């Protein structure tokens, strides 16, 4: 590694390099983090979940850490997330009686959650995803349903970026989904976005997660994407970065290892990626990975429990793929 490019460096005038972590990554691949991001992403521990477990209990120990270890090395940090309607405990829809509670509860509930934690960390984190995955991943319906959405009603999402804007005007907010790039949710994700800045909300950047394989999306998928979503002003991030050997409908378990095919493949691709990245500097100001080596990654159980995938830069002992060289080389 001495000789080494360092991923910032190599991209400080294109975009901030990112990494999701938590504190017992931040320990496993310290060295990695150090030398190469200058932006920190909590991969769960700012989720509301692992905030407020419980009405009016906060645990912001494990992102304070977080915080702590970016802010030490001079890392930027990305808030994930506010509003989604994944890991967030049940407590924050119910009443006494257990029944939902109605829209000015949940309202009232959301702004201070929202509150507590944005001011929390103002003048350390400059952005936050406010939003996560709010648009229907299937079907022809325009968003996906969830009880935020069910006991607010459609303008949750104008509500829950007031809210955040209140907290901490100096902030970027942020709109983050998946399958980004997808042609029927890309419109779906510009049409809601747009709608949203029609009115004057204060969104102003949109998150491209970028849980990708190694054949999809296709690079122009990409780029039209990139040029759709840069047309409504907002600023644009790729979030959670991935390049998973294994295509949706491939759930095989028992590869121990990936082959000589993957590994170049993905190096290929991840070159690919990068030049368009590169290209569109001026309008994508950050690139997050969902993790930084091997030897950690939600792909690991996900959408296949108990297996092994290898979607980053570095291998499980931290040393670079061919990936890694053909990425820095753009
Ligand atoms: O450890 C896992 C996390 O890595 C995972 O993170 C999510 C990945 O999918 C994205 O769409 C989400 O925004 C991101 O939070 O969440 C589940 C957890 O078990
Ligand atoms: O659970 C979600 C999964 O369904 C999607 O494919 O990628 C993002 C995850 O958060
Ligand atoms: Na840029």
């Amino acid at each position: 590694n001495s000789s080494l490019p360092s991923l910032r460096d190599v991209f400080a005038n294109d975009f901030r390099i990112g990494a999701a972590v938590n504190p017992v990554t931040i320990e496993m691949q310290k060295q990695l983090l150090i030398d190469h991001v200058n932006s920190i992403t909590a991969e769960n521990h700012m989720k509301f979940e692992h905030l407020q477990p419980e009405e009016g209990k906060f645990t912001f120990q494990e992102a304070d850490r977080i915080v702590d270890f970016a802010c030490s090395h001079r890392m930027a940090v990305r808030g994930h997330t506010l509003v989604w309607h994944n890991q967030t405990p049940d407590w924050v829809f119910q009443d006494g009686q257990g029944h939902f509670v109605s829209r000015d509860v949940l309202l009232e509930r959301m702004k201070c959650h929202i509150s507590t934690v944005v001011r929390r960390y103002k003048g350390k984190i400059y952005c936050w995803d406010v939003i996560n995955e709010a648009v229907a991943d299937e079907g022809n319906e325009l968003l996906r349903p969830s009880k935020w959405r069910q006991i607010i009603g459609d303008d949750f999402m104008e509500q829950a970026f007031l809210y955040a804007y209140e907290a901490d005007p100096d902030a970027l907010l942020f709109y983050n989904d998946y399958n980004e790039c997808f042609p029927e949710k890309r419109e779906k994700i510009f049409a809601l976005v747009k709608s949203l800045r029609d009115k004057g909300i204060p969104i102003h950047g949109i998150g491209m997660q970028a849980h990708w394989s190694l054949t999809r999306p296709s690079l122009d998928e990409i780029r039209a994407a990139i040029e759709r979503y840069a047309s409504l002003g907002v600023v644009l991030h790729i979030t959670e970065l991935d390049v998973s050997m294994f295509e949706f409908h491939d759930r095989r378990t028992d590869l121990a290892a990936p082959t000589s095919e993957m590994i170049e493949r993905q190096a290929e691709r991840y070159g690919q990626i990068f030049a368009l990245f590169k290209e569109y500097r001026d309008v994508i100001q950050s690139v997050t990975f969902w993790g930084i080596a091997d030897d950690h990654t939600w792909l690991d159980n996900f959408p296949v429990h108990g297996r092994k995938n290898w979607p980053l830069l570095f291998d499980e002992q931290h040393k670079p793929k061919p990936a890694f060289w053909r990425a820095v080389s753009v």
